RNA sequence: GGCCGGCAUGGUCCCAGCCUCCUCGCUGGCGCCGGCUGGGCAACACCAUUGCACUCCGGUGGCGAAUGGGAC
């Protein structure tokens, strides 16, 4: 359902026929405005596609970016949002 | 994509057309029928999947495809 604050956003339901360098890129366009984002981790594998890991430098970029695109008609297709279970090894790898 | 078999089929060159998972080719292929067989999921389609990762990594399918004109 939904879990504690993260600087890390969990992005799924979307669209599965978009290739890997090309959602990446999408997704950056719409959610670059929230703030800096050190990556964006995309994989079409069998568990992990039509799901998306956007990586913030500060929390509070998440925060908005989850409030604001919840939703969000991206490809055809609803986003769902949430934060990221677990830090994501870039934010770990700092503090 | 490769090989073989049967039948049909005069040769060389030119132009145009058509076909596609298999160099979309600046020279790849394209008579009819039938059997054997290779590679790969890179793209595409379909099936399955709503999945919390930081390790590339589900499956199946097609190629069971494609002809006119001219010069000598
Ligand atoms: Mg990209
Ligand atoms: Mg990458
Ligand atoms: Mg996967
Ligand atoms: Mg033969
Ligand atoms: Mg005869
Ligand atoms: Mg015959
Ligand atoms: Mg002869
Ligand atoms: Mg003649
Ligand atoms: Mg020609
Ligand atoms: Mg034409
Ligand atoms: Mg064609
Ligand atoms: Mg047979
Ligand atoms: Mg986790
Ligand atoms: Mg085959
Ligand atoms: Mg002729």
């Amino acid at each position: 359902p939904e879990t504690r604050p993260n600087h890390t956003i969990y992005i799924n339901n979307l669209n599965e026929k978009i290739k890997k360098d090309e959602l990446k890129k999408s997704l950056h366009a719409i959610f670059s405005r929230f703030g800096q984002i050190l990556d964006i981790l995309v994989s079409r594998s069998l568990k992990m596609r039509g799901q998306a890991f956007v990586i913030f430098k500060e929390v509070s970029s998440a925060t908005n970016a989850l409030r604001s695109m919840q939703g969000f008609p991206f490809y055809d297709k609803p986003m769902r949002i949430q934060y990221a279970k677990t830090d994501s090894d870039i934010i770990a790898k700092m503090a």
